[PDB]
């Protein structure tokens, strides 16, 4: 038991590690993402650029999550980061739907851990998902999709020209 | 159906709209308060002036809630702005009373807002509606009260002089 | 009657109050379709905020309409302010020649306007529209025929990539 | 009753008004700590000064509550405040563990006046709670752990030496 | 016994823990009455701005007469601050003679205190006294006289109006 | 076969992946033990901070290791990021030393890699490790040696005070 423990259920800290590993997976998903743009023969600097910040994002908050966890005194247990579903990701447009799906499913583990911090009573977890998690995926997800879209709408992936100038003008 | 659409319950989609009218109604019936203010029968600018960056707030409200719809993958449906309750507001002391209540509507429609975003358990919407809107009218309400209270116990209406001094000093 | 009141023929009132209330019908009518662009689906920032600027603008216009019938005397009388057209706006090329037309027909209106203070032989309210309002509309209008005509030129609707180069190169 | 009141509940208000006690009363048990450091028997002026600071803490946090109670169109009622349960407080290391048991009191009854507030639905005193409360609390509860734990690391209460480093490195 | 106690009577010692208790108490007051003027049913901010700066005044007193305590060997003991009188203040013109009251209250027991340094030949105690309280309570005292005649005079409390505008003139 | 692919040999590519991971690995295990020592029970900020930058410099270098596999024409395949062996790290000292192998560890699969980079006479990727690897791993190993042994000598792991001290005149 820590001295600094209260009103923090056993099923909220596991679930923390739980989400702790997830945030982490996800920045190794974008890591993956960031470096594929890199290849010699991919060449969109700015979809890399924009993927490794991403991926450097899901580190900063797994580290936060890692500080609320000893914040509520709860203990952090690692768990192995499993490795990207895909080596090659296709196109600009392909990157682009598999993070929205990324987001879209770290937001899913977000909304059930905020539901199990409302069942458990616990409001300053769900502040803290609230105010740190929630509304950034919205804004994420929102991002996203608005970049599928115009890749879409400019003819994507079959068009070279479309991912070029997209790299070009909104990513950069 | 939307690509970002995630938790986001139809009641609430419907909901939000009815409240952005809501806020562009508010917004028309500041503007109108304002103007009366203008009149040069009336002639208190500081009334005028307050009432007419009360009507831009009510319309950056506005807008914000379409920004939520969209963020949300909502559709966004406008519907006529019905008129205020009247062209004359009579006095100072008068409008007040009315942007009170006005507010007070505001505020009901918000709580109504809130307690069905609990309902459909959508937290992101219930933090938006928190952060954004619940703790800026209790400001409002509070900031009235203290108008209102202030022209009464100055004289108004039944006094000119007491409207023309709470226009200069409190107001201006 | 108005202490202020001189040569403001009741007529040039009426047709006042309804220039304010086509005012803000435009700003309506420019509201909706800058969200529209904010849509995750269409998602041109740009058409968007530029939309959103002419809904503030138009706005800005009823309002000094409102303080031209406070300065001779005039009394405001408010309308409700009928939805625009339609909730989907198809696309920028669309936007854009609907935004002509509607322009068009305020210009219209003031036109109208400025042949009956011409009747009512008031110099005044013809110059107030002469200055702040047929060179706007002139202005206006030109902006917004060479946007379309760009977007034609370029391949829109059916080149997505033209509508976003267009949203990309002229509205940023 | 207030005219600003609205979803405000009388159990709700009884709640702040006690609350506001507890504040005062944690400020003024901090007030204790703190001189007693100042003692030239103790002597140790950065715990004082530590201590001080908390006591302003905590009287600011009443403060703020009182002002919601009038934002709200609750009532004041403050009742004695009372003293604190010790003058000697023994040690530096013994007064921080006191400071954390205080604070998870004034945290244990944060939290049962947050579970009224949403037996209740009051979303504004709700987000009032975890926004200018509860964060709070959880870093302080960490901050006084920490220093715990390393007083007790470091020698306290037995090694003299112990408590001095600590005021001048952790403290200082 | 002290080290550094030197020609401090015992009499002395719990005289200034009395004061101690005292100064707090009117603090206590002072609190008390500023959130009373924020009440939205007496809103006057600069009535409640002054009282809140009294209120950390009088604080700070009690905090220096701590410092005190132990810079003489003497040694601290706390005692509950008791509630004040009333709840409801009624007007400007009432707290403002309330305050004049507890002022001068304050100052008589300060001047009892005084002498009781005098009588023990302690004239460290008697210039401590004679520096940082006695011409303090002379100006409070002329101050708060002052504002008591000025609120008489334009008319309070009858006269909202009176205590509106010195609200604004006065304590602005 | 990669277009910018030259002398860059099959088995350099796979031990280029090989130490990716490696180096991810390492970061991970750093990662760890910076907020072990975040934990309230251990509490040394200064040990979690440098450990936190330790694990993103280690970050760094995996992706400068990304980097040079797409510069050569070789393609990334990423793997599982094992956990570390630990998930409790006793203390400073202990942590110290563990890193010190973490290092040589390292250090052992560079020297490896660069024996191999030799073998197949790839100057260049002979460079890039001697440059960008070699020269830090001495610098680091040397940099833990010595915080280990000022950690032993000054009575670390059983004085929590030594811990302490190092904690704000090293690492601080
Ligand atoms: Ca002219
Ligand atoms: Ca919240």
């Amino acid at each position: 038991t820590s001295q600094v423990r209260q009103n923090y259920d056993q099923d909220s800290e596991a679930a923390i590690n739980r989400q702790i590993n997830l945030e982490l997976y996800a920045s190794y998903v974008y890591l993956s993402m960031s470096y594929y743009f890199d290849r010699d023969d991919v060449a969109l600097k700015n979809f890399a650029k924009y993927f490794l910040h991403q991926s450097h994002e899901e580190r900063c908050h797994a580290e936060k999550l890692m500080k609320l966890q000893n914040q509520r005194g709860g203990r952090i247990f690692l768990q192995d980061i499993k490795k990207p579903d895909r080596d090659d990701w296709e196109s600009g447009l392909n990157a682009m739907e598999a993070a929205l799906q990324l987001e879209k499913n770290v937001n899913q583990s977000l909304l059930e851990l905020h539901k199990l911090a409302t069942d458990k009573n616990d409001p300053h977890l769900c502040d803290f998902i609230e105010t740190h998690y929630l509304n950034c995926q919205v804004c994420a997800i929102k991002c996203l999709g608005d970049h599928v879209t115009n890749l879409r709408k400019m003819g994507a992936p079959e068009s070279g020209l479309a991912e070029y100038l997209f790299d070009k003008h909104t990513l950069g």
